[PDB]
């Protein structure tokens, strides 16, 4: 039986509570881009390059309700996730 | 309620069938390291840097049975997964 093997970054983690989005960089990279996009409309609601940063917290409590994608861009790897703003 | 947001690489995927491990690079990078390690013993059973490669296939059919970790190393991101050789 064929089986997918999920792959995840070791050092980058993401979570949300009370519409506060958290990105954690467990080894603080020289550069990381975080871009957050409304999945229904394509509106970019956050896009910033970070330097020497461990914790990024983004308040999504005023944003449109629905699904969003997060992109975290490292050298060349493009990391992605999807989350819900309720 | 707190919620984790799984993050995955966009371009790198992994799967297994009949103990043939497959790694696919959807945008063929200038460099990627693939290292496969027996999780019980720490024995490294594969470790190679690839260049301009789209598909890597690794025959695990002679390897010890049990759990393995795969690491895929890109610029600085360290991607990880776990899989079973039965």
């Amino acid at each position: 039986n064929p089986m997918g093997i999920p792959i995840q970054p070791t050092y980058e983690k993401c979570a949300i509570l009370s519409n506060i989005l958290n990105v954690s960089f467990g080894r603080a990279k020289d550069y990381a881009i975080i871009t957050v996009t409304n999945k229904a409309t394509g509106e970019i609601v956050h896009s910033k390059t970070y330097h020497n940063t461990s914790i990024v917290m983004i308040d999504m409590s005023s944003c449109e309700k629905g699904e969003y994608t997060i992109h975290i861009i490292l050298n060349d790897c493009l990391l992605e996730g999807t989350f819900t703003v309720q």
